[PDB]
């Protein structure tokens, strides 16, 4: 290789501080240490989670840092000990790691690996406790263990899903977070049964993925809820049978849903990050057995509340992280399902832009005018 | 019966108004109307739910009424169209009805029948909207559809479980309330798996039932929690492996439980009715997959709260009503199970008193060190 074992200077987008636009400039990327993989990002999308940390809403937010966590790329080089990937492998770096040996990797119902979170949560690497990015010798920190807003990033081996080398990297970049989360919320967390009724709160890429998955699960009714009705036509494309704007009703939205379904929907999904809506989604879960799945990420500190009578009379409050998918094991399975022609993944990409316009993409998502914006270098 | 078709003069305990003692006196019990059943009560227990309504705290409280909801007895006569029981059958009347045709009776994960609940909640019968008790020709209202503090009571057919004629009625009287509820919270709601860890908050009859069922399910560790340490010895006999008094510790009790189990317990149960402790039970459920079952009934105007991060990181919040048991279907199975010698049901009866002493029995309940006290006439 031409770059293996040596630093790489490449284009990236740095967040020097919160609530400021990113600076697209050159950074230096160190070679991978033991158990690490240096990846050449080929495509990367913006998620609402990136704007969440950029807006100062992350308690563990550490600046300066390279954001980004929805990407697909090619292995440029690996550090010593790395056996699972090799240069040339097509990969998807995942915020959720997989070690196969911790208690959560071994449990059938969890994907919350603890192999590297103590370091990825701090924006550093496990091998030496430091980051791999510098600018004029000063350290720039990692984000969600991925930091995909850079031509080359360095990640832990446990965070690297090896995927079908023939899958288009600018489409499956979405499988690193949002769309996978919405799908697994249906298939893994809720396990929607055929015939069921569903309510989805928030119609971004995540909520639309809940709708697509619930459709595929055989749901007989899917109520799409959003305060922005310009997202309704796409929601009906994915399979929504009803679209509801909360601002068209003086009743609370959970009362509206209950009246449409007498007792509530068998499953409800919150895909916003609004604690008042999370409460609403649980209270319009069906009496006796309804399930509500929190998908959105609320601002740190905020609390959800309900009357305990809601759970005593049969409703179930749960949440999901990355759809319950064990990353390195199951992300390749999602790529395989994409390559089989069975998904609507291509429909989630509303804009393809160059990496230099990353800030316009952030304005697109703050304005609700995009689903997923895929950046290429 | 030579009482069939006729009113019956029998002894009962009348609650004329709130916060005053019951009067033990004769009452007139009308014959059973269409779809109604008249039961000779052979044994009836007390619990805190009776004392809650008697104390004037119940917003649905209706006086004068006849309290009592834990009982077993024999059918004296049946009203028009009743075929599920006949005179002489041994029965348990249940607050939780089963009609076998509404949405909830037909769902495998619910037992919240709506056949008669709107009428029992108002202390009247469904056939005509009127009660069946009179003193001096003026009406006495029912309680929880059972009104078991009476030698004879009239109940809806949907509330009448038909049980093994061989079962002792002064023991199976408990199967209509807290013991079944705690058992079912484990077997039906949580579905506690073999080898799992369990935490129980509150060590009355309900929590002790949770402990007994969890041990029977194969739980490898059972942590009993109560601010009254005098409940610990009995918690250990039912199968507790640890006992924790929250007041002995200077950290939040959920942090105590998590430190004892590194990540939390696989299952936790709130058996008190305390929203603060409900949140504590949720937050010491195991990371990634822990389940917390609210069993206790909180006071009015109280809400449960947590940070949604707790659910996004894999914890599940649910509740139970009557342990999820479909009453007329499954209460007979609980009796059969008790007759098999598999349960500690007899160990929940700490006191046996005569019905004339009902007021003294209530004072024992208010003092404590009484799990269940059974009254016979
Ligand atoms: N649990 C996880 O692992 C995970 C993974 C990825 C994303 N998320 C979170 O899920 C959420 C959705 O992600 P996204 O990319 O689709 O964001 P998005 O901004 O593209 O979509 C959110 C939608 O919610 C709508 N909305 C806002 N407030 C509303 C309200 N009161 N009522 C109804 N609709 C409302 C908005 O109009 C918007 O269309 C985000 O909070 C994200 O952080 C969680
Ligand atoms: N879901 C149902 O269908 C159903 C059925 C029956 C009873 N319940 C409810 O279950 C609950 C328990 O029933 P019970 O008969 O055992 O009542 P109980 O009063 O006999 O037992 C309550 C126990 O909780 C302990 N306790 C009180 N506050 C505590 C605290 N902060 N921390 C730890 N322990 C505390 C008390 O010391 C006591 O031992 C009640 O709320 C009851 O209404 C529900
Ligand atoms: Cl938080
Ligand atoms: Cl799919
Ligand atoms: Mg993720
Ligand atoms: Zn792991
Ligand atoms: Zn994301
Ligand atoms: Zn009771
Ligand atoms: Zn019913």
């Amino acid at each position: 290789s031409e770059t293996a074992g040596k630093p790489i200077e490449c284009k990236a987008a740095i967040a020097w501080e919160a609530k400021k636009p990113l600076e697209v400039r050159t950074v230096t990327v160190a070679p991978p240490g033991p158990g690490e993989v240096r990846v050449q990002i080929k495509a990367t999308a913006l998620c609402q989670t990136d704007a969440y940390t950029l807006g100062g809403l992350d308690p563990e937010g550490r600046f300066p840092c390279i954001l980004g966590h929805e990407a697909a790329g090619v292995v440029e080089s690996v550090g010593e000990g790395v056996t699972s990937v090799k240069p040339g492998d097509h990969v998807i770096p995942c915020y959720q790691a997989y070690c196969g040996e911790c208690k959560f990797c071994k449990h059938p119902e969890s994907n919350l690996c603890v192999s590297v979170r103590a370091f990825t949560g701090k924006g550093v690497m496990k091998s030496d406790g430091k980051p791999r990015f510098t600018v004029d010798g000063k350290p720039i920190y990692h984000f969600m263990g991925t930091s995909t807003f850079s031509e080359y990033t360095v990640v832990h081996e446990q965070s690297v899903a090896k995927i079908d080398v023939n899958a288009p990297l600018d489409k499956v970049c979405l499988l690193g977070c949002g769309v996978s989360t919405g799908w697994g919320a249906v298939f893994n967390t809720a396990k929607v049964t055929a015939g069921s009724t569903v309510a989805v709160f928030g119609l971004g890429a995540v909520g639309l993925a809940v709708i697509e998955a619930a459709k595929r699960a055989g749901a007989s009714r899917i109520i799409a809820v959003d305060i922005d009705p310009t997202k309704f036509p796409t929601a009906k494309e994915f399979g929504a049978t009803d679209c509801i704007n909360p601002k068209d009703h003086e009743k609370p939205i959970q009362q509206v849903i209950v009246e449409m379904t007498e007792w509530g929907c068998d499953y409800t999904f919150e895909c916003i990050g609004n604690t008042a809506v999370m409460r609403a989604a649980l209270e319009c879960a069906h009496r006796g057995w309804g399930t509500s799945v929190i998908v959105g990420v609320a601002a740190a500190g905020q609390e959800i509340s309900t009357r305990p009578f809601q759970l005593v009379t049969g409703r179930r409050w749960m949440g999901t992280a990355f759809g319950g998918y064990k990353s390195r094991v199951q992300v390749p399975d999602l790529v395989t399902d994409y390559m089989s022609g069975a998904t609507l993944l291509d429909k989630y990409i509303t804009h393809n832009m160059k990496f230099d316009q990353i800030n316009e993409a952030f304005e697109l998502l703050h304005a609700g005018e995009c689903l997923r914006c895929v950046l290429t270098f």
